């Protein structure tokens, strides 16, 4: 499992973009994406062809005295969705390459906690239980992964987050270069300049034919969709960027990363033998990140017990 | 879980607004949102185009001797729904940031109560049971969150409620600026002035064409929908505002916030050692709010026992 | 749970009114709510427009020598349904405000009775069982709610019932002012004066057009629906009114409210120590109503035991 | 539960009448309930209007040298269904008012019998079991209901049955006054006089129009439905009437009502102390009817044991 | 339950007749039951009316040099189905009136046998088991029903069977009087005289109209259905008649009715005390039929044990 | 249950014939079973009538210089299916008449074997188990059926098989007399003489009309179906005939019927007392067939044990 804070905006982003793309493709593959009218005569076969013709071939707009992105929006959107989903796969491949495994360990500690957090018998001996079964498992995983490219796992995660933020900004750029910078156009539309006093974003366009005046139905759903995707992509971008900055400052500092651990270790009413600094040096590279992931998935109570137990038996290094 | 009193009007509000928006969009995307009639001749292709033309392009109304919001209602409504749902997400993110966790603790005490409120054996020793398992959990959570930005959690909640009330009023304003103040128009309609003696809210409108007289079907479902959304939004707004005022006066007073707790503590037939004031100072910032949430979700009986037990073991501070 | 006697006519009323409203709206949104015929010529586009025109615009009726409520029935009906559902929500909010909680207590005693009314072992000690587990719960609830605005809960209930009866009469008035007083019209229809010798309730009406003779299909389903809703609303109104009068006389008398309790207490073959009057004064405001609700939901047998047990341990007041 | 003998013809009656009414309404709301033919010309819009016109407006029939009940059959039928369902609701409300409760007691004895009629251990002590658990419950119910308007419960039931029989006859009268007395018309149809040599029941009728000769499809399904409903309603009526007479003679006699009880009490090979007459006077008003209901729902074997046990412990009166 | 031998031809008969009737009604209510052709001109509205006209009004047939049962077959068939189902209901009502109950007893002995025919422990003591639980139940039922109109239950059953056979023959007569006696017509069709050299059973018929030559599609499915229903009804009739004769000779003889019982009683290797004749006189009226029903439903093995046990304890009479 | 070897070709035969018949009936009841073309003019109502006319009335075929079985194939096929299903019902009725019951006994021994063929405890005492429970049941059934027309049950089975084979041949004859003997026609079609150089099996046929040239679509699916049904029916016929011959030679010989039994009895390493001939005479008429059925349904291993056990306790005759 994994409940990464606001890295699950890949999920919602993929869903929203893919549903928009599928809706638009089903629209201009099922319904009528255009209508045409020449003022001479029809036979229900003129129009059924001029529709496809004026749609495929370009159209141009004029005021009432050749913008054609109809062929790229509902495809660039699916490509955006795929590129938003990629970074999660990157992180999973990277954790597979790191030697360790987070899914197994988190699921294991979760199952143990859900098994015997309720049993009234296993609650007075609350810390001995965590000291017996799951902490030995976590320590065995640490000791087994320590000998295979797991001393920079935090670096791998923060690199994945850098990739995620850069990807968000690149998707935003790809969107805004598909035609002006958003709220200017919105204010132009909020003041009452809809499309005939604007030029861009047309809905009544003439057609070349060797004066066909075809109307674009779909174009009413686009500029009510860019107005929204702009806001939502910029929000996603700044959220992922503040997450990236938090993680990079976490990694670089290395001194205020042990805040939560030192606060956890100040609860067990023993303080038996082992100083923190030797414990941390025993838990330096990886465990400082595994404990963070455990705190993120399980909570704080079922993680303070874990990190206390992992101190009471730290004997593989010191 | 959470059963917040009349903060679950975000749920019903989102549902009603989104279902209205989806119904209107499906209507003027499937059925015919307009009909047109010119008194010369038709070919089943004149009308199938003039419909879209007169719909996209503006229309104007005249008496029987250019109001066009057709392009903003079924979108502003979905935006309203989203903005109504936002504050719940704000509160969840804020409680995640507060350090503590309400969902876990409330679910835990609920599960414990539902497990052994029925077992006849665990009912004579009713208070020792609550003193053993769940109260220790709550106290451990308090002591662990006390060291991480959890001393103003009530302030965070009341700030969320301020945001919710302001949002309700802003949604009401957005609605009423989409065209006069409600019951005036209703009385004008209750006295028998439907639309031809009114001007606004038309259903038979002429169309420019280089005398088309197009009829707007949908416009019969709008002014039977604004009349209702006005009432419902003002009701939601005043309810959320009285909730906000209750919470802000709760936080500001700090003296009549301990009413329910002092009334709970006057039931256990012991009154063993610990004065209330030291107990309250031990439970000052957070616990006074956790107990309120417990009373709100579980009831009063399975909360009086909890707050009594949490007094009989208060030894982390005093 | 709750099985309130003939307050569950809010359920059936909401269902019938809402299903009628939805049927009529789906009818004149899917089928043809009107047909028109001019004796000149058609093109399958004249009629498809004149239908909507003559429907939206008014129509007028003449004998064979401008009644238009088509735009208010299938909406006023949904509003009626909502206003019928309101009073149950009022009662639930009021019981939440009263401090006590009926749902929890009734469900608890029901679950206890359904658990050990069958077990043959727990039947000789039938009264000791009710004296141990559930009666202590009920008394704890009473003692905890006594200190928070629960001394007029019967008044709250009877106020809700007053509201319900007034609402029934107001809905009846709203219906009858939508056009004569019912059985007069019915007898006029039972003697063989259908619509052409009556004037009102037309089905063949002329239409203005700058002699269209449009027929109103739907109008055959209305005056076969008012004839029924009149009867049903007056029945609901008088039932709710006799319930309201019963409750108001219950509350006002305060002396023949203790009939069922004094009859229950005359069964346990002990009559141990406690006089009734001190018991009643200990159970004065609230418990006299909780016992009534228990009798209403569970029955009489699983309530006589309850009220006997609650006498054998009455020691919080006397 | 309840398996009332041939009072469950309310169930089958409601089903048959409601399904007929729904079928006819769906027929002349979906299909074509009439067809018209004028020998001049059509345009697929003449007929689509003349259908509704000649249907709503009256029609008249002539031989081949203004009967119109099309607007009352598929509504009077639904009203009949409702009025057939009413008496069961009357009986349930009356038993709720009687103070006692039959559903609970019958379900209880049924559950007890189904639990331990199979267990081989609880079969030698067959009568002690019935004497312990369920008979005490029945006696407690009797003693608790005796003090609240339960001394005429048999009178309430027989009054409900009187109402049911009168209702059956009134429904039959309502049917036969909708147009001759049944088998006369049937024999007229069995001898080969279908409709043109009869006058009534037409299928080819002329239409007023300022010689349209409209054909009535539906009228082929009516006089094949009255022929059946007549028979079925008269059968239901006489069955309910013989049931009513049986019950009224039961109540009035009061002496041959104790036949089944005296025959039950002649099986237990003890005849311990209690004479029948004192037992009956202890069981006079109500229990003589509860035992009948038990015999009707459970059978005779699981009721003879019950009435024997209720004799072996009759000590509340004698 | 009940597995009556070839009285379950009411089930298959009702199914076949009702499915045929429903198929034919759906056919000439959905598809086209007739087609018409006049050699002048059509407008897709001439034929859509002449179909209904020539269908409702009669048609007549002529050779190539007014038979109309289209309006009675798919209704008389449903009536036949109902009248075939009736006798089972007669038998159930009659067994309810007899005082005894077969369903309960047969289900009880079946459940007991299915419970402990497999358990290896309860198989050496095979006859003591049947002597303990179920035989006492059967004897109690006999002794309780003996005092209420159960001494002619075999007569009731054989009367029901008489009714069933008479009903079968009457249904056959009703069919054959709907137009010649079957195999004559079949042979006329087996020798190659289809319909134009026969007169009856037409498929091309002229129509009166003030030379329309309408073709009857359905008439191809009728005379391929009478040919089958004749055979099947005569088979059902003779089967039910031989069953009736078997039962009437069973009842009348009264001496070769005790064959199976005397053959059962010759297996238990005890022959303890009780002569058969006294046993039979103790089991004279009813039990001789209950044992037959048990043999019919359960088999012979789980009935020989039953009738042996019921001999080893016969002490209510002798 | 029953797994009769290649008597379950009644199942597959009924399925194939009924699915073919239903497909053809749905074809010429839904689609177009014929098309017609006169070279003058059409109006979409000429053809919609000439189709039915030329279909019902006969057609005749001519070469390119009145075969009509369209009205008997898809009915004779359903009749064939019914007559194929009959013999299984004959066998079930005959086994019901025989006095014994095979379904019960086979299901019983199957359930016993499936219960304790796996339990490791009940496998060393493998033969004592079969000697205790099921063999006693089989012997009791034999002894109880021996006194009621069960001494020729093998004769009944072989008579049923004679009926089945005769029925197969009669169905084959009915098919081949519906028009030449199969592979002659196939070879005529395998050499390239499709239909115009053949005469029979036409697809382009002229129509009488007071030169219509109607084409028969369906006739392309018939002579691709007779070619298959001929082969399949002859295969079924010879299979059922060799089965019949096997059974008749089995019954007639009576000496090589005891082969399998004598081979079974040569496995138990005891050969305790009872000679085979006395055992066989004790098991002469019926048991020799029951053992065969058991071998056929269960296998050989769970039948050798059975027939050994039934020898070790044969004491009802010798």
């Amino acid at each position: 499992k994994g409940d990464l804070a606001d890295r699950l905006n890949s999920r919602v982003t993929v869903v929203i973009l893919a549903v928009s793309s599928a809706l638009l493709l089903s629209s201009h593959f099922i319904g009528d994406p255009i209508t045409c009218w020449t003022p001479a005569q029809f036979n229900a076969q003129w129009v059924n062809f001029v529709n496809q013709y004026c749609f495929v071939h370009g159209t141009y707009f004029v005021p009432l005295d050749s913008i054609q992105y109809y062929q790229w929006v509902p495809y660039v959107f699916a490509l955006q969705a795929f590129l938003f989903y990629i970074p999660r796969f990157i992180w999973k491949a990277m954790i597979a390459y790191s030697g360790y495994d987070l899914a197994a360990a988190v699921k294991y500690v979760d199952r143990f906690w859900s098994e015997n957090r309720d049993k009234d018998d296993k609650f007075k001996t609350r810390l001995a239980a965590f000291e017996g079964r799951p902490s030995v498992y976590i320590w065995d995983g640490i000791r087994l992964a320590r000998k295979k490219r797991s001393r920079n796992m935090a670096l791998f995660y923060t690199l994945s987050t850098v990739w995620q933020a850069v990807n968000a900004w690149i998707q935003f750029y790809i969107l805004t270069q598909l035609l002006l910078w958003g709220p200017s156009i919105l204010g132009d539309l909020l003041q009452g300049n809809d499309w005939q006093t604007t030029g861009h974003f047309p809905r009544i366009v003439h057609c070349d034919f060797n004066t066909v005046l075809c109307v674009l139905t779909l174009n009413i759903y686009y500029e009510k969709l860019f107005i929204f995707l702009w806001f939502w992509l910029v929000f996603v971008a700044v959220v992922s960027t503040v997450n990236c900055f938090k993680w990079i400052y976490y990694l670089c500092n290395k001194t205020k990363a042990q805040k939560t651990i030192k606060n956890y270790l100040s609860t067990a009413p023993i303080k038996s033998t082992i100083s923190d600094d030797q414990f941390f040096s025993a838990l330096g590279e990886d465990g400082l990140f595994i404990m963070d992931q455990m705190a993120l998935n399980l909570g704080d109570i079922p993680a303070s017990y874990l990190t206390i137990s992992m101190r009471n038996i730290c004997q593989d290094f010191i």
